[PDB]
Parts: C-alpha cells; structure tokens; sequence
C-alpha cells in the first residue's frame, strides 16, 4: 500500500469525501465556477500515459475552464484560494470560493471564482503535486493534496 | 545531498536566509515573541538523540516561550499563522506575526504574537515535519517547512 | 515527473529495455520459465484497483506460472535469482536464468528456471517494491526494481 | 520519527547488532581488511557539514583504508562483496569477507578482503545510500543499507 505525504483538506466539512489517489504527475485539470468552485476533474500522468482521473461534478450551470499544462516540463509550484460559506445555494458550512493555480514556467491560471473567504495558500519549494483528494456534494466543499519528490 | 519535500516560505523577502536542514523528527521548538515573531531555533531528533538546530535570534525585547513535544509519540499535525508588515520595527515588507502549533496528541501551543495579517494554514494529514527553513533579520521574516514520511 | 528509488539491473544488456513504472503495490506476477525465465509481466495495484501492467511476453514454448499475492496484507520481502548466459537460445551475453520470490507472509514461490550462474539477492527490511524495470528480447535479459514507503 | 527505505543485511547473525540511522549523504568511508573485513566507520554528511557516526572497530591487526569521496559531486552508485564463514579466526557463521565500491564518477575502490563465499550486488539506478546498518563483534558480520532520493 505505498503512501504519499498528503497536505491539508482546505475547505469545509460538508459533502461526501473523495480521494483520487497518487499518480506520477498532472496533465490537465478541469473545473467549473461562478461565485464558488463547482466541478473539478483532473487528467494525470500515469507513467507517461495520461490517466483520466475520477470526475467530481457540480450540476450548477457554472462556467467551464480547462487548464492544459505543458508536462513534464511545466508543473504546479503553487495552489492558493478562498474558503467561505455560500448563501445562494443555502449552506452554512464553508465551501472553496475561488482557486488560483500557478506554474514553474511563470503562468498564473488567474483567479477562478469569488475571492471572498479566509485565504489558503500552498507554495512548493521542492516536491510535486501527484494527486488530489477533497469533498464534493453540490459544489467543491474542500480540497487537499498528495505530494511526492 | 538527499532532498526533502519543502513547502511554503510564508512571510516576506527581507532578512538573511537560513535552512536548518532535514532531520529525523522534532523534540523541542523555542521562540520569542511580543507583537510579531522574533527569535526562532529548534532541537530536532537526529536518530533518537537531541540535535540542536542553529540559533535564529532576534535582539528585540520579546517574551520567551519553549514548546516541548513528547517525541516519538507526539508530532505536529499542523502549523497556522499571520504574515503582515510590522510598523513598529518599521518594515514595508511582510514579516511573520503569529505562530500557533496544533499537535497530534490534542495540545495546541496557542497563538504567539498578534493574530492580524493575511492567514496561512498547513494542515498535515499524512507525513511529518522534519526540518525548518526561513529568513530572519531583526525578527522572523518568513518560515518554511521540510516534510517527510 | 514523480520519481521513485530504482535499484539494480541484475542481468545482461541484450534484449530491448522496458520499464513498467511505479504503482501503489503489486497484486499478481505471471512469468514463463524452462532453463531460463522468459515472459515477465505484472498486475499492479493502482489506488485500490488492479491495473494490468504492460505485458512482456517471449515466444519460447516455456511453461507459465501465475503468482497471486494477497495484497495488501501480503507483499514481497525478497527477490533472489541467478544470472547467466544461455548456450541453447544460443546467446553470448548474460540472461536472467532463475528467479525466486519470498513474501512477508512466509510463502516463497520456488526457483523458477534452473539455478545457474551468478546469484543476486535483495532482502528488504523496510520498504516496498512498487514497480518493475528490465530487458526482454527472446528471454528476460535483465530485471531491476522500483521501491518506496 | 521519519522512516527510510532499508535494504538488505548481507552476512551472518554473529556479532552485536548496530544501526547508524540516516543522514543527508556520504563523504568518506573507513575499513580495515585482511582475509575478511574488520572495522567499519563512516563520515556522514549532515546538512552541509561533516558528521561522524559511531565507530565500529575490529581489534584485529587488519590493514586500514580511508575511502574519501568528493562530496556532493561524487557519490556511491554501487556496492558489492562476498559473505561467507571464516575458519582461521573460527566463526562458523557467515561473515563479510570482501567490500568493493563503485562511484558514479567511475572510481572503484577495489575488493578489500578475500573474495570467497556467496556474492552480493546492490547496483543503483536512482537513489542515495544515506546511512549504514549492520553487525560487528571482532569482524564485520553483516552490513545493510538505508536509501533516500
């Protein structure tokens, strides 16, 4: 059962949890958004071959946005974002409001969602995101991370 | 030169940089504080024998606290805080303001320094801290963390 | 490009180099043997799901064997075997002649292939074989290993 | 208490057990040999500064050799040797007779000891020997390896 350093779960206790597992790099991430994040589904590298990760969708009519990254030369060095309660769909428990991804090759996949909430930032000085874990239900309640060197 | 996952720099760019190195675990942490975090040094476990990490001392009149962990049974399962500039020490750049250590047993060495600034929260779910990195000048300008399994 | 520890290449340099990569653990091994080990392919574990690894099949009319470990309570605790040339596949360079596997649950899957040439042995006290490296032309010319915690 | 991949223990169960834990790299290795290996002590690298682990010496009037590696550019990419009982100093238990080291730089530190017995080979494609573990009484009974990335 090898393991991996898992960091956080930023977000809230609501929703059903999911854990995609660990895999060898990331190739594209897909997510929907409007005033908070909804659908989130990643395509990873599984030993050089793309592996479709499990899809965590929010039926909300939010806007879809694909994040293709030039792997293996480019990869994530930072993930930051906001957590806060969301009245429109009626839930007192925190949700991730906005997520912002940044890569080693200087590109920032600009703020997706509303930047309202309590700030979460995860800068990486050495190490690599190798998998995603978190809670979906109606939209993205929480998000955490698997890492490796 | 084995390496170790290094996450974060939280804080700012001033002061001279230091990297304590990666080590087998953490036994004691010693800090000084009064409106922002100043002196920072730790004593780690170097293969079941206390090894004293380099002294990162501030010269300001700050209160002294000692954090003692019941190593091997007790390990940090968290690190949270506030980075914001300090107008009394006169720095335009963000410096680190509060440092609070939640633990695996259940203890929390409550907030040190003022809880005002942009928030930072590294909840560890699987993996251990094993070394510290940072930047100190007059106070503690930024802390960074080494992680391992 | 997530990276793992890689050890070995116990064998010779002919055949075409293969590398199945690193997974979460090993669940079943299938191979064929008469005087040499011919076919070598494994059914790995991908995040609690079985993932059939790439097939490294050889045309020699060898007798095949399937080795079912009871992942995850059961995993490999040693890989040992013999490395030597083969006058019958009429070849001058080293070929992996035999291979015996021992699990942490005591079971040992007997030398397969005949025990001739120089002996290799890798006892593992703490760690996990997480994937396979290697060379297959007509027979398995070399075998190597990926390990992690 | 972080953990590390430990591979091996080649030799017998004679002698009193020993473990040096793990560090950030290896700078120099010391040993006395003669028909067998006797004393084994090493200068470890601890976070940029030389660090000396436990001395493990044979009282035997064996000849002494200091292997001095050019750290961090040069490192061990392979270790191998011979383990077999000894009868002139009358121990019917497998003891380590020979030690040969290869470095990524192409320098091999010649078979020290008598090459009689069962051969062991640990060649390394990716990873770092990061500390030593083993048995010693009047001569080196066994030897194992700790590795990292």
């Amino acid at each position: 059962a090898s393991q991996t350093i898992t960091v956080g779960s930023w977000g809230g206790p609501g929703g059903n949890g999911w854990d995609e597992g660990s895999y060898t790099g990331i190739r594209q991430i897909e997510l929907s958004y409007k005033e908070a994040i909804g659908s989130f589904s990643v395509i990873y590298d599984l030993n050089g071959d793309p592996f479709s990760g499990p899809k965590h969708t929010s039926k909300l009519p939010y806007k879809n946005v694909k994040i293709e990254l030039k792997f293996p030369d480019e990869f994530l060095e930072s993930v930051s974002g906001y957590t806060g309660p969301f009245s429109a769909l009626a839930t007192p428990t925190p949700v991730v409001r906005s997520l912002t991804f940044k890569t080693n090759k200087g590109r920032t996949f600009g703020p997706y969602g509303d930047e309202e909430g309590t700030y979460f930032n995860l800068p990486i000085e050495n190490g690599l995101i190798v998998g995603f874990k978190g809670r979906t239900g109606d939209l993205l309640d929480a998000i955490g991370i698997h890492m490796s060197l």
